[PDB]
C-alpha cells in the first residue's frame, strides 16, 4: 500500500542490492521495471514477482537507456522513481596499478550511467512529482584503501545527488542517495574469493561494523522505499546504511 | 502493522513535532506513552488516539523520569523505542546577552533530559533489542545566528547519539538521531510572533529551504517510524529532515 | 614574525597540547599568557620562555576568568587570540556507569569554561579583530566507545564554534576549532596507565591512525598558529589533526 | 624559510588561485614550477619571481604531464609537493542542458588531470616524503545550482583525496585537499560578466559568506603552504577556505 499505483525503475536489479530494492518496492505495492545488462537474474525475478518486469539494458549505452525509459512509459503510463543502483567495485588496486582508461571506464558505469538515466527520466518524474535515489557508497565519504577510482566515482555520485536536488527542487522532484557500507552481495562474495583467505576477508568485513555483521539487500531496499514514499521533506540527503562503520576509532 | 506489538515513549509528545511522532507510531500499530510537562495537549491526544496514553513527566526531573519508565513497564510490559523529543529553542540571543546559568538550564532540558531517560530505559531496550531516537537539529551541524546555547546543546545531542550507538551495538540496541530543519510547529509560531514582522519572519523561514516550504511534524514522524521499524542496519546516523536547507549557497 | 606584536591566551597551557600551543605562538613572535589551574607546569614554562607569563586560573571559576582577562589587558594592552584548550577526558565509563552529576561537571570544564572565557574576551577581540580557537576532539564528530559525557561535550564545542562564528563575523572576529585525534600527552599516558596492558593500549592507539603514530602537541600548535595568523578567510571551520583516523574501514 | 630547499609544482599556476599559491610557496623559500596550458600569465610570473619557472603543460595531455615531471626532476633534482589546481567551472547549465560528452570533458580536466600528475609524481614524492594538495571546491560537499557536472567532478576530487591518503600513508606521503568557496579570480569575473547584471551577481557572491566578502588567492595560497610545510599529522583532510559560506541558514 505505501507506494501503490507507482512505477519504479531499478538499474542493476537482477541480483544483490538491486534485487533487494526491487523486492522492497514490489512489497510496497509498486510496479517495478528491473533493468540489468545480464539476463539471468533479472529474468528469473520477473517470473517470480507479479508486478515486476525485466528489461535488458546496459546503462553505459545511451540508446539502451533511451529505450528503457520509453518502454517503461509505453507499458505503464507513468514513472515515479528511478533507483540508480547499477555499478561495480573492481578488485583491490594500488594507485600505481590503476590506469586513466580503467578510471574512465568505471566512471562510465558508476557515474555517467546514473547521470544518463536520470536525465532521460526527469521529464516524466516532473509530471509525477517523483524522485531519484542514487546508490553511492560510504567509501565515497570516508575513503577506502586500494580503490582510488571506485572511491572517486562514489564521491561524484554523492555530490551530484546534491546538485541535482538543488536544480529539481522548484519542480518538486526530490533527489537523494543511500550510502551502504559492507552489504553481503554476490559482488562482496566475488571480491572475497579473490583474497588469499576468503573466510578471513569476510570475517574482517563483518567486524568493520560495530553491529558485528554485514548488511542485507533488504535493508538497503527498505531505506529506498522510505526515501521514495515517506520522505517528502528530504532532498539531497545521504542516507547511511552502514551498521555504524564510520563511528569511532578502529585499526587503520 | 509495521510496528505492531511494540511500545514507544515520546517525550514532549503533547504538541508540535512530538505529537506528529506520537501519531505516526500509533498509525504504525504501536502503543505510545505520551510524556509532557504540560497537561493540555497530551491529555487531549490520549482521548483522541486509542493506543496512546498520557503521563505527566518533566524530563529535567530525575524522579519524574524514573516514574515514566516504571509506569510504562507496569502498564504495557515492555519498552521498544524511546524518542527524546522534549526540548526548547530560546528567542534570539546575542552572545553577550547569554548567561552561563541560562546555558546550564538549556543543557538540562535539551541534553541531560535526553541522557536521563535513555539511561533509565536502556535495561528494558536491551531486553527487547529496541532502539533510541534523539531529535537534534540541523543547526547543531551547521550552526545558527543568535543561538549559541541552543546550537551547543544540539551539537552535544548528535555527538552523544554516536557515542551511545557504539556502546550499545554489542547488545543490539540501535541509537540514531533526526536533525530537522525548519518545521512548522507552535514553537516556530511563538518565535515568529516575537519578531517585528512575524509574517516576514515566516516567509524568510520558508525560503531557507530549496523546497520553498517548512516541514511538517508528520514528516518528522515518518522518519522516526522508519528508524524504529525498518532501519535495522542503521545505528549512530543523523537523519536530515530539512528540505535541503544545508545545500548550496545562500544569503548569509 | 608571523604573529609578532600579538597577545594570546592559552588555557590549560601548562602541559600537553596546551604547552605545545604556547610554544608555537611564542616561536611565532607573540606574547602568551599561560592559564592553568595547576602551578607546576605553567610556572616552569614562564621561566623557560621569554614572552610567556603564567597566570593561575581555573576556567570553571567565573571570577578566575574575569581576572585572567583583566590582568592580560593590564599587563599587555591588547588581546588578539584566545585558545580554549583546558579540558579533560575521564577514564572509560560504560553508559550505565555515568551519572548526571559527573556529566554536568565535565560540561562545566569542557564546554562552559570555553564559553565563559570567550564571552569575557570578545569585547577585546572585537577591538583587535582577533580570533577564537577552540580545541575540540575528533570523537565529537565520529563518537567514541565508553565516553558518552566526553563525546557530548566536544560535540557541543564544535557546534558552538560555528554558532559563534556566525555571530561574530560582522565584527571581523573569526572563531574556529581544531579537532585532534590521538595526541601523545600526559593525559593519554595517564589513561593508558589505567589499562590492564598499558603498552598494548598505546600500540592500539598508534595503529588507530593510517600514519601509524600518534600526533604531537607541536603539530596541534602549528595548526593553531595557522588559524590565528594566516587563515583570514576561515571562520567556523573544524580543522582535523588526526593522522587520518577518520578515514576508511577499521576494526570496530 | 618555512619550505626552503623544497620543490613544488602548481598546475594552473598562471593566474587566479594557482598564481596565489605559486606566490605563497615562493615567499616560503620553495622553488616552484608553474604549469599552465596558457603561456601569457605563467611566463610573466616566471620573469617576476626568482625561484619560479614556467613549463607549458596541458594536464589533460598525458605526455605533457610526463614531460612536466621529468623536466622538474631534471632541472631541480627533487619533487616535494604537487598542487593540483588546474580546473574550470563552466557557465550555469540546467541539468537538461548538460551533455554526457561535456561531462566527460570536464572530468578529464578537473579529475583525471589531477589523477595523472599525482600518479606520475608519486615515485618522487615517496623519495622526499612529500605531499599532494588537491584544490577541490566547497560545492563538492554542499552542492550548487546549475552545475551538475562541475559539482560531480569536485565531489570526486575530495573523495579521491581520502582514498589516496589511505594508500600513501605507509610511505609517509600525505594527501590533502583545500575546498575554497567564492574566491575573487579571473574565472569568477568571467562568469559574472555572463550574467544579466554582473555587479548584482558579484554583490550576491560577496553576501554568500558571513564575512561579507569573497576570498583571495593569497588566502588559498597560505592554506596550501600550511598543508605542505606544517601539517605533518594531517592527511586526507578537506580544508575549508570559504568565509563561512556553509554555516547557518540562508536564502535558498
Ligand atoms: N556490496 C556492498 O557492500 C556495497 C557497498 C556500497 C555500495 N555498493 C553499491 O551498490 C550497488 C550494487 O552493488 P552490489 O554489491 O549489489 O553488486 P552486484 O555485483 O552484486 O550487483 C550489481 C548488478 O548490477 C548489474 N550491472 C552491472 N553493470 C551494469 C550495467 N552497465 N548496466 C546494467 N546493469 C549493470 C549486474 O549485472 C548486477 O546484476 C553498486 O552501485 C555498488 O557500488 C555496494
Ligand atoms: N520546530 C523546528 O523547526 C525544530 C527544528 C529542529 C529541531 N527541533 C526540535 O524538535 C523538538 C520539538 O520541537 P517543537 O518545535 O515541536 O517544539 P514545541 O514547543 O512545539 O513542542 C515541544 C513539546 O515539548 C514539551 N516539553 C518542553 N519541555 C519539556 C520538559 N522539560 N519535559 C517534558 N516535555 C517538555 C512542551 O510542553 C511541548 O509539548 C525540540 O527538541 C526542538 O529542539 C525543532
Ligand atoms: N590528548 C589527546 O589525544 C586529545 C585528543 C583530542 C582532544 N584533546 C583535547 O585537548 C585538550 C588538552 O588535552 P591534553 O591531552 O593536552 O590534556 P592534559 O591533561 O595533558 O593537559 C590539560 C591541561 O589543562 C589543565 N586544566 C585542566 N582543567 C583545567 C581547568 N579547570 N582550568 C585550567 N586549566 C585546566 C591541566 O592542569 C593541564 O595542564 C583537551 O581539551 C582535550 O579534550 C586531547
Ligand atoms: N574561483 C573560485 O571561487 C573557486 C572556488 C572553488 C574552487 N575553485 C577551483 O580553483 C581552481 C582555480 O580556479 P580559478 O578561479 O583560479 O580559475 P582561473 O580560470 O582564474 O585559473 C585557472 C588556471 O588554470 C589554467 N588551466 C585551465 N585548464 C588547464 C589545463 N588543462 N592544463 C593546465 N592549466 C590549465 C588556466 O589557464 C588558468 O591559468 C580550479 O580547480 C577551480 O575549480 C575556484
Ligand atoms: O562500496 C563498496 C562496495 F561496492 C563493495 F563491493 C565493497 F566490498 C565495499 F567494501 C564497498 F565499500
Ligand atoms: O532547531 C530549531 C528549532 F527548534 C526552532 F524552533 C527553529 F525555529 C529553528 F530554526 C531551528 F533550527
Ligand atoms: O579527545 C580525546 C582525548 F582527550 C583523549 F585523551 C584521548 F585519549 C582520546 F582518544 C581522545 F579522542
Ligand atoms: O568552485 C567554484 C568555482 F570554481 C567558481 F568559479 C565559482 F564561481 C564558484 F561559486 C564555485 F563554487
Ligand atoms: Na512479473
Ligand atoms: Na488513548
Ligand atoms: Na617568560
Ligand atoms: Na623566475
Amino acid at each position: 500500500t505505501r507506494y501503490a499505483g507507482k512505477v519504479v525503475v531499478v538499474t542493476g536489479g537482477g541480483r544483490g542490492i538491486g534485487a533487494g530494492i526491487v523486492r522492497a518496492f514490489v512489497n510496497s505495492g509498486a510496479r517495478v521495471v528491473i533493468c540489468d545488462k545480464d539476463e539471468s537474474g533479472g529474468r528469473a525475478l520477473e517470473q517470480e514477482l507479479p508486478g515486476a518486469v525485466f528489461i535488458l539494458c546496459d546503462v553505459t549505452q545511451e540508446d539502451d537507456v533511451k529505450t528503457l525509459v520509453s518502454e517503461t512509459i509505453r507499458r505503464f503510463g507513468r514513472l515515479d522513481c528511478v533507483v540508480n543502483n547499477a555499478g561495480h567495485h573492481p578488485p583491490p588496486q594500488r594507485p600505481e596499478e590503476t590506469s586513466a582508461q580503467g578510471f574512465r571506464q568505471l566512471l562510465e558505469l558508476n557515474l555517467l550511467g546514473t547521470y544518463t538515466l536520470t536525465k532521460l527520466a526527469l521529464p516524466y518524474l516532473r509530471k509525477s512529482q517523483g524522485n531519484v535515489i542514487n546508490i553511492s557508497s560510504l567509501v565515497g565519504a570516508i575513503g577506502q584503501a586500494q580503490a582510488v577510482p571506485y572511491v572517486a566515482t562514489k564521491g561524484a555520485v554523492t555530490a551530484m545527488t546534491k546538485a541535482l536536488a538543488l536544480d529539481e527542487s522548484p519542480y518538486g522532484v526530490r533527489v537523494n542517495c543511500i550510502s551502504p557500507g559492507n552489504i553481503w552481495t554476490p559482488l562482496w562474495e566475488e571480491l572475497a574469493a579473490l583474497m588469499p583467505d576468503p573466510r578471513a576477508s569476510i570475517r574482517e568485513g563483518m567486524l568493520a561494523q560495530p553491529l558485528g555483521r554485514m548488511g542485507q539487500p533488504a535493508e538497503v531496499g527498505a531505506a529506498a522505499v522510505f526515501l521514495a514514499s515517506e520522505a517528502n521533506f528530504c532532498t539531497g540527503i545521504e542516507l547511511l546504511v552502514t551498521g555504524g562503520a564510520e563511528l569511532g576509532y578502529g585499526c587503520k
